[PDB]
């Protein structure tokens, strides 16, 4: 047979394999927004009904050769139907336990309807009572972590079996194989080192001021930071305390909260301003199928659902939905853009076959939305839209401008790095089950300098307390994002004439790229490829480079770096930390 002959058959397998994706995807959405035993029994069926399809599509099998092997990645479909159900069953048992968790208020046993979103999320983000933050910290982990230890161990062994039947060493080889570059696990390690001098200086700064506020008894000047004081359950972002520990408080903030309240903001209003951005870039306009079938507010009926913001692609055409329990605050506003970046990416490669209907690599997907967040963060873009007015950006302000960006986005790179670095150690057998917990906190202490609020033990199993852990969702994507999103932001700040390496008062940190079609067109082209071309090619269409480069982000925070170096010295603050003793064996 000729080239077209083999291609004439794949297209017949493209659709047949693409329909059961939507069936399995739609059934996954039902259980995603309506946690019911009935919906779980239907999600796993469409999955099993799908695995039967992928299993058969494999044996039945330049662009061509890619498809013949890009459509056969079983994933977990290599296991027998009984083990396939057993794997997804253990996973859902963790995600279910994660989204259904409810808690009793601190000091009130009669009120026991508190949930992660909104109560717990906003308690940590705004309460400055240590004993309270600690109480909710233990309650959250003892409820979402250890109770699913047994289900997790089952999920691991089957994830490893699937990796073997797919011809791989362990689960780690799978997630890494997604980036298709044996020299990538080492690339990441290199970038973290390039970031360590900056993060530690910022870490020391935060710790000292956290010691100012709460006192020395609660914050050791030489030990890791109690993570429950960083305004976030997982300490992945410290934005919720940026104002609480700001360099110069007698300055203008960038909360953009009350001015969202004053101007009567609604969850739908926010998403509109997001659609308003992509359109200005000559990109896709948010369709109506999204306005209808999406969930942009926590349902006030009482069902059980996964409030963890997400964006879905049911394949087919133009059916894009976002499930986010939105609230009125600046933090949520950026969460929207991250989800919209996922929706946009769907609309760009929807004209591709089922194989190439995905981002170049997991990093691109997560990065898209945050790239706009970089421009929105700027006062320039916030000043255009009333949210930000009378903002006399001084030199100090630009420090707070660089500071917030650090405690918000910089501290997240070490966090995202440790997550997958740990799971890889569990898949590769480097972490025995008898030491699951204290090896996790050992990494969190080493690479982020934060420790639990109370002494944990191996009886506890805290990793599942993170959504992505209980849901089996790779997190390195979020790390790669925070590295490439500055490269994209760079090549997008240059095509909008908003960045020239050296530009004094036209900084790469104040680069607002609204109404830039040239940047959009080039962005549309990269997203259009999806998984059609290797990610180096997609990497080049927009950035011009073909490798992940920390030069962008390193240039972003260098102004903050120089102020921390000079400031930590004067403040007489300690840098670095001793090992954490908050986990015993
Ligand atoms: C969350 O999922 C559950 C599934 O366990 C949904 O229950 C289902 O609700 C629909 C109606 O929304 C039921 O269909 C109805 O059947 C009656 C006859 O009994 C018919 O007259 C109605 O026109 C409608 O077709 C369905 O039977 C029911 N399934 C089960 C197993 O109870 C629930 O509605 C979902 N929640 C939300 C908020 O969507
Ligand atoms: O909160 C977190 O932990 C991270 C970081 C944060 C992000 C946006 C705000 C600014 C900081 C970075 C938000 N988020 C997300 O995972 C949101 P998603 O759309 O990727 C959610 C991706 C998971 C999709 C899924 C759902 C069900 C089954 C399988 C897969
Ligand atoms: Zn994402």
């Amino acid at each position: 047979p000729s080239e077209t002959e083999i291609s004439q058959i794949v297209e017949w397998i493209e659709q047949r394999y693409q329909q059961t994706k939507a069936h399995q995807t739609l059934a996954a959405w039902e259980y995603g927004s309506n946690l019911t035993e009935f919906n779980l029994s239907k999600k796993t069926k469409a999955a099993a009904d799908f695995a039967e399809v992928a299993k058969a599509v494999a044996e039945e099998l330049a662009t061509l050769k890619r498809r013949i092997k890009k459509l056969a990645k079983l994933g977990y479909a290599a296991l027998p139907a009984d083990q396939f159900k057993e794997l997804l069953g253990a996973i859902a048992s963790m995600e279910s336990n994660y989204a259904k968790a409810k808690f009793c208020a601190y000091g009130d046993a009669t009120k026991c309807d508190l949930s992660l979103d909104p109560e717990l999320t906003e308690i940590f983000a705004n309460h400055r009572e240590p004993e309270e933050l600690k109480y909710y910290w233990v309650q959250w982990y003892n409820a979402t972590g250890a109770p699913v230890r047994e289900s997790f161990q089952k999920y691991v062994e089957l994830n490893r079996q699937a990796a073997l039947r797919n011809n791989f060493s362990s689960g780690a080889a799978v997630w890494l194989n997604e980036y298709d570059d044996s020299t990538f696990e080492q690339q990441v390690d290199d970038v973290i080192e390039q970031i360590r001098p900056l993060y530690e200086q910022l870490h020391a700064y935060v710790r000292y001021k956290l010691r100012q506020k709460y006192g020395d008894k609660l914050v050791s000047p030489t030990g890791p930071i109690p993570m429950h004081l960083l305004g976030n359950l997982w300490a992945q972002t410290w934005d919720n305390i940026a104002d609480f520990t700001t360099p110069f408080p007698e300055k203008k903030l960038l909360d953009v909260t009350d001015e969202m309240i004053r101007q009567g903001y609604t969850p739908i209003k926010m998403f509109q301003m997001g659609d308003d951005f992509f359109t200005s870039l000559n990109m896709t306009k948010l369709p109506q199928t999204f306005w209808d079938k999406s969930i942009l507010e926590k349902p006030t009926d009482g069902r059980d659902l996964v409030c963890h913001a997400s964006a879905w692609d049911f394949f087919a055409i133009d059916d894009v939905r976002i499930k986010q329990c939105t609230r009125v605050n600046m933090r949520e506003f950026f969460v929207v853009h991250h989800e919209l970046g996922h929706i946009q990416y769907y609309l760009q490669y929807q004209h591709q076959p089922v194989e190439f209907r995905g981002g170049a690599n997991p990093g691109f997907h997560e990065a898209v939305g945050d790239v706009l967040s970089l421009s929105v963060s700027t006062p320039k873009h916030l000043k255009k839209v009333g949210l930000l007015k009378d903002y006399e950006e001084d030199e100090q302000v630009k420090i707070n401008q660089f500071y917030r960006a650090g405690v918000t986005k910089l501290v997240f790179l070490p966090f995202a790095y440790t997550l997958d670095k740990y799971r890889w150690g569990v898949f590769r057998g480097d972490i025995k089950p008898r030491e699951y917990n204290c090896k996790f906190w050992e990494m969190r202490s080493r690479y982020s300098g934060v420790e639990p609020p109370v002494v944990r033990t191996e009886q506890d199993f805290d990793p599942p307390a993170k959504y992505h852990v209980s849901a089996d969702v790779e997190y390195l994507r979020y790390f790669v994002s925070y590295v490439i999103q500055f490269q994209f932001h760079r090549a997008a700040c240059a095509l909008a004439g908003e960045y020239v390496k050296g530009d004094p008062e036209k900084t790469l940190n104040n680069c607002d790229i609204y109404q830039s079609t040239a940047a959009g067109n080039q962005l549309k082209e990269m997203l259009a490829l999806g998984s059609s071309k290797p990610w180096p090619d997609a990497m080049e269409v927009l950035t011009g480079e073909r490798k992940m480069s920390a030069d962008a982000i390193l240039e972003y925070f260098d102004p903050l770096y120089q102020w921390l170096l000079e400031e930590n010295k004067r403040l007489g603050a300690h840098v670095g930390w001793t090992d954490s003793q908050k986990c015993v064996s």
